[PDB]
DNA sequence: AAAAAAAAAAAA
């Protein structure tokens, strides 16, 4: 057992991780220094035959399901195949954008298909990383060493490389290993702090709440025109989430604190900027500390580089003495996430990971629904106790082994299938391709994709 | 040991 890195990158059908589903997977395995080991992987999977792929994703990657269908395997495969790469020991699963995109895929593909949503990232000395906060952390705090692309500054790989000198998603994980070699030799400190920091426990460690202590934080929800950077000092911990601290943007006009109350600051927080009109947002953030976020102590921004991002330190420093003095502040930001209406998931249970954890007797029951030969399935005597289970099986058997269906779950699958593909949703789905197509008109590829999805969606509701 | 869905923020 030797620790490594596994660099991948998903391609979907679309950008919800439970509703839409995966295209391509591609990883590459290295050891700490980023030498490659063994062999790259990438492979299909196989769309069932409930699921139309949203026709702005096909035009991304330009995959279509018919392509995925011929050398793709069912997702119960895929799923069993990525999870196998996932679980060797000591692996830092990691890639660029996967702890908002990728690792949200891998969590719902191991959730519908039976394996732990979760381990991957954390048994057997497995963690995660992602190297995108790591570039804008490298840019905002420690640019030094590095050629950084703009116009605002571009975070986009290709972008990336072209600059500093380096040569799809297997092309994706070659680049994200080309930043993280290059970040790594310019800016070793920086980059190992990073890299160490994305144990939650020494994260949670660099928040004082009683002190508001502040912090530099780098968040792609900062935005480019401030190099993704602010100070910020935390108020309070999540009163649902224990993984979560709410922090106020010290950057930003706390008037609203002070002067509202918690149901207008809550109503406002959630406020489209275009819709503000005449009031200011609400400075506050909310950081996953199980999210790999980029913190680091208050002095780590340095006056010349708040300088050219623009970011007002005396400004910071006000907000933060008025906070300290107003400890009724942390009181209304709190209600802000506390008195919220409740979040109920569809009954689709596919939207339903969240609901909650599996308990150790759930787990052995899935172990044993995974160990039988599909055709097996139904006549395995088991109980479950999560009602999760049994809605996840009945679609793990009909997507995956429909030669296993008897003919009433057949019916009951022709059913479901006819529930999806209504005559209102063919529609929309029609008008968005038409739609398209006028887009593009002159561009001859792209239009043979889009009418690979007509195509497609012709034969599967018929 | 493991989590939080959407809203909003941002970038794609």
């Amino acid at each position: 057992q030797q620790s490594t890195f596994l660099f991948h990158d998903y391609e979907t059908f679309g950008t919800h991780p439970a509703l839409d589903r995966p295209a391509q997977f591609a990883a590459i395995r290295t050891d700490s220094e980023f030498n490659v080991i063994g062999e790259p992987e990438v492979f299909y999977c196989k769309p069932a035959d409930d699921y139309l792929p949203q026709p702005g994703a096909v035009l991304i990657t330009g995959i279509t399901p018919q392509e995925a269908r011929a050398k793709g395997e069912n997702e119960a495969a895929f799923a069993a195949r990525i999870h196998s790469l996932f679980t060797v020991p000591k692996t830092c699963i990691l890639g660029y954008n996967n702890v908002r995109f990728d690792d949200e895929v891998t969590r719902n593909i191991f959730y519908r298909n039976f394996y732990d949503p979760y381990a991957w990232s954390w048994q057997h000395d497995n963690s995660r990383w992602d190297l995108l906060d790591v570039m804008r952390a490298c840019y905002a705090l420690r640019p030094e060493g590095i050629n950084w692309p703009e116009n605002l500054p571009s975070f986009r790989l290709e972008h990336l490389t072209k600059a500093n000198g380096i040569e799809d998603a297997m092309a994706d994980v070659y680049a994200t290993i080309a930043m993280a070699k290059l970040v790594k030799t310019r800016q070793p400190r920086l980059f190992d702090y990073l890299f160490t920091h994305r144990n939650k426990h020494k994260l949670m460690a660099l928040i004082d709440v009683p002190q508001m202590k502040p912090l530099v934080h780098v968040s792609g929800m900062f935005g480019a025109w401030r190099g993704n950077t602010s100070w910020v000092a935390p108020l309070a911990w999540h009163p649902e989430n224990r993984n979560a601290v709410i922090m106020v943007d010290l950057a930003g006009d706390i008037s609203p604190l002070l002067e509202l109350d918690s149901d207008t600051l809550r109503e406002r927080l959630y406020t489209a900027k275009t819709d503000l009109g005449d009031n200011a947002a609400v400075p506050v953030k909310l950081v996953h500390i199980n999210k790999c976020p980029v913190l680091a102590q208050a002095n780590t921004l340095r006056p010349e580089d708040a300088d050219r991002l623009g970011i007002n330190r005396q400004h910071c420093l006000d907000n933060l003495k008025i906070l300290r003095e107003n400890p009724q502040v942390r009181e209304k930001v709190v209600a802000i996430f506390a008195e919220a209406e409740p979040f109920t998931p569809s009954d689709n249970v596919d939207a339903q990971l969240y609901n909650g954890f599996f308990s150790d007797a759930d787990r052995a029951a899935m172990k044993i629904v995974l160990e039988t030969e599909p055709r097996n399935l139904p006549a395995l005597d088991i109980t479950f106790v999560d009602k999760r289970i049994e809605k996840l099986l009945f679609n793990y058997r009909a997507r995956n082994f429909p030669g296993t269906l008897d003919y009433a779950e057949q019916q009951r699958w022709l059913e479901h299938r006819r529930q999806v593909f209504t005559p209102e949703f063919l529609q929309g789905y029609a008008d968005e391709l038409q739609m398209l197509v006028q887009q593009y008109a002159d561009d001859k590829e792209k239009v043979a994709l889009l009418k690979a999805l007509w195509q497609y969606a012709d034969e599967i509701v018929h």
